[PDB]
């Protein structure tokens, strides 16, 4: 049995280079889609409809978020130790149902545990700071879930945290360059909290390692809010290299498989080092790279088709637009995002992004 993997700096499925073309969902009911019987009562039909509608437009993948700010899941006891994925222990079965639908539609699913783009709830923040509590998350929620889901063919990968740089203390010197955030000074990082980089990296490293012990074939990614935290080129730094994650968390297995840069324009202009403006090779990375979020509305005027085209032709392993539910600042409509999916449908230039029309059988 074949699952999505990485070789020779390429994303591959079975023999073949593949490109992940799709949308961030990123949720239906934010932080309340999976777990606590929500999928069967309330969210499952809407969520499955996104899978179908994405595939119908020619996409082959999606990114979806689960715990978010920790406000609903996972399930914390009175002292902040985690006792399970959710109060009703439905999360795993809920995701199972979602993944079975994805398989039936030949769509690969990328699952994001935590959100770094909003301020954490105190129980979630405490997992970042207290390893004893984090280990209960790992043992009581994450490992059992990951293990149980380890045979689902449509599970493309896990992602510990969306945009850790939202909650990082930016512009702070350190003797260890892995923990030094001076390259992020003036970037707008740290809009939601000021947690040290080392603690974010450790949190990531430990959970990544735990996912890979529970499922030794699954890939893991980590979506940074801009290129500024995932390249050592252009004056930036790559905070999620094997060496930095291991330096922070101590676990040799806690390494990611593909880099993922999000990109949006600020005051109507992208950075000159935006992944929608430079070819992925200029980042000189040791893993493939996915443009994991972007949008036409959150761009500089270029069209959604221009953006998917750039990702496909200039060295990236995927492109996920923001976002299928159409909601909030910098979200495009589903219809707009569909135009980009349409544009990549049927492509299979192995010298460029590779196969779009994937078949999971």
């Amino acid at each position: 049995q074949q699952f999505l993997d990485v070789q020779n700096g390429q994303l591959r499925l079975n023999g073949e280079k593949v490109f992940m073309s799709g949308m961030n969902i990123a949720w239906q009911n934010y932080g309340r889609d999976f777990g606590n019987g929500q999928y069967d009562c309330c969210t499952g039909n809407a969520l499955e409809d996104y899978i179908v509608r994405i595939k119908a437009e020619g996409g082959n993948s999606l990114r979806i978020w689960v715990h978010c700010d920790g406000g609903y899941t996972p399930e914390f006891d009175g002292n902040g130790y985690v006792v399970g994925t959710d109060a009703q222990n439905t999360m795993t079965s809920d995701l199972a149902q979602f993944l079975d639908v994805a398989y039936a539609n030949n769509v690969l699913v990328f699952i994001v545990l935590w959100n770094g783009a909003t301020t954490p709830t105190s129980r979630y923040r405490d997992l970042i700071y207290d390893d004893s509590k984090l280990q209960t998350y790992i043992d009581q929620a994450l490992v059992p879930m990951v293990s149980a889901l380890s045979g689902k063919v449509a599970l493309g990968g896990w992602e510990v945290m969306n945009e850790p740089e939202g909650i990082v203390s930016a512009g702070v010197s350190d003797g260890n360059p892995c923990f030094d955030t001076q390259p992020l000074a003036g970037s707008g990082a740290g809009w939601a909290d000021s947690i040290p980089m080392q603690r974010l990296q450790s949190f990531i490293n430990k959970q990544t390692a735990a996912i890979k012990r529970a499922d030794p074939k699954v890939i893991v990614t980590l979506g940074s809010w801009s290129e500024r935290a995932q390249t050592d080129q252009f004056g930036w730094r790559n905070y999620y290299t094997d060496n930095c994650l291991i330096d922070a968390g101590g676990d040799s297995l806690g390494v990611i498989d593909f880099y993922q840069m999000h990109t949006y324009a600020w005051e109507g202009a992208y950075t000159s080092s935006s992944p929608l403006l430079v070819p992925n090779s200029q980042y000189n990375l040791d893993k493939p790279n996915n443009i994991g979020e972007f949008s036409q509305s959150g761009g500089d005027g270029r069209s959604i088709t221009d953006q998917f085209d750039w990702a496909y032709t200039q060295g990236y392993c995927g492109a996920w637009s923001w976002q299928a539910n159409g909601g909030g600042d910098n979200a495009d409509s589903f219809a707009t995002q569909a135009q980009g999916l349409n544009h990549l449908r049927g492509r299979n230039d192995q010298n460029a992004g590779g196969r779009i029309d994937i078949i999971l059988q």
